[PDB]
């Protein structure tokens, strides 16, 4: 059978993800995470909340596939545009990320940089063709960047900037990059989708809670 | 085959063949997610070792991995840190009696430095493990200490950034994989020491160094577990 993991990276996604699959989930708890499991045509289905930042974000990608056997993963969520032609409620797919935080410089490693990993972790080329192909069949802009990810919420003018200079960024969150860290280690297709939240609020993240929903679905659909 | 197994995990990939060899029996090699998992049994204990690699994310997967893929029930997990305060001083060994993410900034949101939703501040470690680590001391006649630790992923080496820690957490050293292994711990309801040598206030020299010391100290743990 296949075995598909879904995450989201806000809790309010879950539900909006839920109710479009329409198949029956068991709440399942596994190390403080509740992850939903469910068959749609004749797939096992996966889906959960990551929690905040990357070792709440490791930890249950993690366990999704160690304990849940999951194959491919996509993950969904919300970013902050870091360049001016990245607009508010565009879809962006992430070819590269980058831990923005990490600074092993003392030991004179450039930053972003640790030891036995790289600074950029690559995503899957044929969940992204696909996310492509979807968005394309769907009439949306899908289009394609660096995402940067770190513990920090960054707001700062001075903080954005270096992440442009520095590691090439085009929007910022903070999951992203840990994730997609995971995957690569166990060998497991990733695909990271960003919609854009900024350049009064709830209404933005509902209406993209939907839409993402939608999506995913119709990537799953032609898994 | 045995019923209780027990977890360690070293910081440095120089702390490994060491622990290895003193606990003297043979280990089995299994690869996962990246990671060497060293298998072995040692009097009526399964053994369990591996190198955690660098920094949060790296450290937290070798956990993860640890508890779910090979049951440990108990971890230990040995390393070294700098000071950030004077009466540390180098070659000290230190239990966490707590230990904190400095890195973590959620203030815009109005959350406390080191917070982040649906977790605290500062992580737990065991207190039965740690009395035991304070027995054996005792017993040989060896020093540790006992303190707050913080993790993050930056080498810290600024006294701007020290003073801060200091300041914030009360933290008596820094390193950066301890706070996410007590965590993922805590998280799987797992009892967790962390032990910690002091590198600061040459370098390979002491490593070799308390790579043997550490190994000792924790194989003297595991006998009276």
């Amino acid at each position: 059978v296949q075995k598909i993991g879904i995450l989201g990276a806000m809790r309010e996604q879950i539900t909006p993800i839920l109710e479009l699959f329409g198949v029956d989930f068991e709440e399942i708890p596994l190390g403080g995470n509740v992850f939903h499991k469910g068959v749609y045509h004749n797939k096992e289905i996966i889906v959960a909340y990551s929690k905040i930042g990357k070792v709440h974000s490791t930890l249950t990608t993690t366990s999704m596939i160690l304990a849940f056997g999951v194959q491919k993963v996509l993950f969904s969520g919300v970013a902050g545009s870091l360049v001016k032609d990245l607009k508010i409620n565009d879809l962006l797919v992430a070819i590269q990320l980058v831990q923005h935080d990490v600074d092993l410089s003392a030991f004179d490693h450039p930053l972003g940089f640790i030891p036995e990993s790289a600074i950029f972790i690559e995503t899957s080329e044929s969940l992204n063709a696909l996310a492509k192909e979807v968005a394309n069949e769907q009439h949306i802009v899908l289009k394609e960047g660096v995402i940067a990810s770190g513990d920090q919420f960054v707001h700062s003018k001075e903080r954005k900037e270096f992440l442009v200079s520095e590691f090439k960024a085009s929007a910022v969150e903070m999951e992203g990059a840990s994730v997609a860290f995971v995957c690569q280690k166990f060998g497991v297709p990733c695909c990271v989708l960003r919609s854009i939240s900024d350049n009064s609020f709830d209404a933005f993240l509902e209406k993209s809670a939907q839409t993402s929903a939608k999506f995913l679905k119709s990537m799953v659909d032609e898994l």
